[PDB]
């Protein structure tokens, strides 16, 4: 058996050389099931198309924007209030501390009974600032692919689960496709989704 930190250490150098990944992601937000397509380009942008409704969500790494096209505008806050940014992989690595959830065995998505991933939980290192998020939980597939993520708020609110599935690497996304900051013509709002 390894390590959490040991295991996390692969982890991190498994995406360090990853160009881009595509997913399936559901997600839980406003007491909100949201469902739709990932495009995530390393190591710190992303956006997500839902699949039902014209919404769309652009992060940079710091700004988390939102597309209201019914409405003609975009409301953006604070992807990680208290967080120096980098993408998933650089705050995990530099602002959490790292342990098994359960165990170093491999694990059911839910329980701790036998199934096929290795869940982390990731604990906020408070001299590194408070977050808006304080703990993390993320299930791993045997080949290092992230199959869910648990995000706890500080506030101790209701927890925000994301779901990837059919997960892709190095599909080619352009770099002058998107703009993954928050427009001119943006609003900033102090925290509507957490
Ligand atoms: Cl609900
Ligand atoms: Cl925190
Ligand atoms: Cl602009
Ligand atoms: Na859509």
């Amino acid at each position: 058996q390894i390590s959490a930190n040991q295991y996390f250490e692969g982890i991190y150098a498994k995406y360090q050389n990853i160009e881009d990944m595509q997913a399936t992601i559901n997600f839980t937000l406003k007491g909100l099931k949201q469902t739709g397509v990932l495009l995530y380009k390393f190591p710190d942008k992303f956006i997500i198309n839902l699949d039902s409704n014209n919404q769309v969500f652009v992060s940079d790494g710091e700004f988390l924007t939102v597309y209201v096209p019914s409405l003609g505008t975009s409301f953006n806050q604070q992807l990680l209030k208290g967080s120096s940014g980098g993408g998933l992989m650089k705050v995990l690595n530099s602002e959490y501390s790292v342990s098994y959830t359960n165990s170093p065995n491999l694990e059911d998505l839910d329980s701790s009974e036998p199934g096929k991933y290795i869940k982390l939980t990731f604990s906020r290192k408070l001299y590194k600032g408070a977050a808006t998020i304080n703990s993390f939980i993320i299930a791993f597939a045997p080949d290092g692919i992230i199959r869910r993520i648990t995000a706890f708020p500080t506030s101790g609110g209701r927890e925000i689960v994301i779901d990837l599935t059919a997960v892709k690497f190095n599909v080619g996304i352009l770099d002058s496709k998107f703009k993954y900051d928050p427009p001119k013509s943006s609003n900033k709002v102090d925290n509507f989704l957490y």
